[PDB]
């Protein structure tokens, strides 16, 4: 048995630095939903592990030119990590190079506005020019728009791909900050999970509006044909059935809500 | 080789067409899972035959003989090649068959006759005037059997001992029992089926409260099936094209009559 290298990402409330992290070591430096989940998955599958934050701070995309995978997906593909336990979206292009468990959390793409912004829907955003809108610059949300053949979303993509200055952001935090500082003139397209979390954080000035644009999930990912895939999947099923995943969601989203 | 698909008559997933008696083979049926089977078959490049599960059950394991019934049994014993049905992904099933990523989300929910003074599972568990039960041989019954959550444990104790029986052989039977019991029977069933019935004449039932859990239906194949991989990728593709969302609207709400 060797220590399992876990790749993950600093994304609230999934993985965060503990206030006193400088005084702590190894796994104890972090907290959050995915930190709690990693401990349970390791316990139920019988392995020791080490949490590592993804070097480039990215989720995972393949460069169209170089064909190289970046982010957490890259760490799995190139053998730098053994498992990714993070809000990593299950997608077809990813499933072709890595394996995912059954989804441990559901989510869909959603709209974040600064409160009072006169927008209620994706259709609203597409039919106007006063309010800019964008996505995380690398990730499944961007690809959803890039690939969509649905009229409303294709229209949004045509706008976003050509908008100047860029409407895309490097991190979720950057997108949230941009909504907060843009006096209602920027809306952010991000996953419902992160949207709902931020909605419950001070200064309580953002809101999720409209229905979700799609319906998907986060999965625990392992390299193709990993020895861990089967047991990890069974552990996700057990934890779902025992209500732990619901308990953890409540713990990190709503029990700690500031609004 | 023509792929034998096991499925179950459960609205709006698989239903006999109005004019079924004059039709043959797959053409006799319509519904969400009929459309899904056609899509999966197209994207995986196979011919197939839809067959309705012989015993009318989803699938559970006999505690004594360890024999599986239902669609799960058909896969386990080699009577069918794939199940395309509202079949809930569960740990005990994943141990004997393979599931695709979930093509639809659902949770256990409460169906009441309109006007029944019940708003939650907790409400049901606190009283005795209104009886309540679940489908037999399915994942909802097992949920209550295995739950340690106090409210659900309390409900199970009541349900397992209730006389006359509160359990039903089919969803349709549960729905009929709610409709005819003058508000004195509430039915525990998956949110998907509950929300469908809520939009059907005579428009006398309602879903109340939040869902009791969060899970999904998956396409199932026998362990080590050569079809498992391709079918999973097909589900991902259909999801990403918005086709699953299209089919959900087509069968739930475009056909809504309330
Ligand atoms: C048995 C449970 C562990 S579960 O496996 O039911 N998970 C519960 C959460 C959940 C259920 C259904 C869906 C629907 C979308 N499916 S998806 O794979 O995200 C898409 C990429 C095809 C998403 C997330
Ligand atoms: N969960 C996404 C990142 C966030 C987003 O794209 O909105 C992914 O795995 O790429
Ligand atoms: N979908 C369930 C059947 C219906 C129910 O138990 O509510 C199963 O696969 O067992
Ligand atoms: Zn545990
Ligand atoms: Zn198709
Ligand atoms: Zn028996």
């Amino acid at each position: 048995n060797k220590t399992v290298v876990v790749t993950t990402i600093l994304e609230s409330p999934y993985v965060m630095m503990k206030k006193n992290h400088e005084m702590l070591e190894g796994n104890e430096r972090y907290e959050g939903y995915c930190v709690d989940l990693a401990a349970e998955i390791a316990k139920h599958c019988g392995f020791k592990y080490k949490l590592t934050i993804v070097g480039d701070g990215k989720y995972g995309a393949r460069d169209a030119d170089t064909k190289i995978w970046n982010g957490m997906v890259g760490e799995l593909v190139y053998g730098k990590a053994d498992i990714a336990i993070a809000p990593l979206t299950i997608t077809l292009v990813r499933e072709e190079v890595i394996d995912f468990s059954k989804p441990f959390m559901s989510l869909g793409i959603s709209i974040m506005i600064k409160k009072g912004t006169p927008i209620e829907s994706a259709e609203d955003l597409s039919k106007q020019t006063e309010i800019a809108y964008g996505t995380l610059d690398s990730g499944s949300t961007k690809e959803f728009f890039r690939r969509s053949k649905i009229a409303v979303f294709d229209k949004m993509w045509t706008y976003m791909r050509s908008a100047e200055p860029s409407v895309f952001v490097r991190t979720t935090a950057e997108g949230v900050a941009r909504v907060r500082k843009s006096k209602g003139k920027y809306a952010y397209l991000l996953e419902s999970t992160m949207n709902e979390y931020i909605e419950q954080r001070k200064p309580c000035d953002t809101m999720k509006v409209g229905g979700n644009l799609d319906s998907k999930g986060y999965g625990i990912a392992t390299p193709k044909g990993s020895s861990l895939g089967n047991a990890v999947n069974l552990a996700v099923l057990k934890l779902n059935e025992q209500g732990l995943l619901d308990k953890l969601k409540n713990k990190w989203w709503y029990d700690k809500g500031e609004c």
